């Protein structure tokens, strides 16, 4: 199955990293984020799927509930990759101000897309630990 990646500077805070492919939203993990508790554009958080499979969805559960839930950036994009080092964007988001607490972002593709990897990046700034609960794709 996929495996989860991220970027290697957070720390865990509470919960753990299997909670992220356990399949049950109301479990998750809070990342305590360097830089002066912030989260630089360009971080990230997704999955390896071992070789080029063609996928036709994501399901991505960002923020979670009580601790962090309003722990969660503002704008990301979700972008995938064949080798790792260059990426393409599929779409961007913006959900500023939006409520705390958990948010599934499920993406459907027309066209099925073909990666090897498939992660949601940071694209601002954000003075912010994070919060996700579950990563899974659609073949
Ligand atoms: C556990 C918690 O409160 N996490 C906060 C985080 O807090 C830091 C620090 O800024 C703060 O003064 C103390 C107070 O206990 O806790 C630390 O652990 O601050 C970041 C940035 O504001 C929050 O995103 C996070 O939720
Ligand atoms: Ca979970």
């Amino acid at each position: 199955n996929p495996s989860l990646i991220r970027s290697e500077s957070w720390q865990v805070y509470e919960g753990n990293e299997a909670n992220l492919l356990d399949g049950d939203d109301n479990t998750g993990v809070w990342y305590k984020t360097l830089n002066g508790d912030t989260s630089l554009a360009g971080e990230f958080i997704g999955l390896d799927l071992g070789k080029e499979i063609k996928l036709d969805g994501i399901r991505f559960v960002i923020g979670k509930n009580g601790g962090g839930s309003s722990d969660k950036w503002n704008k990301f994009k979700l972008e995938y990759s064949l080798d790792n080092e260059s990426w393409t964007t599929i779409k961007e988001y913006d959900k500023t101000g939006a409520p705390a607490g958990k948010d599934v972002i499920e993406e459907s593709f027309e066209t099925p897309i073909s990666a090897k990897y498939i992660r949601l990046t940071n694209m601002e700034n954000i003075n912010k630990w994070l919060t996700f609960s579950e990563f899974a794709i659609v073949s």
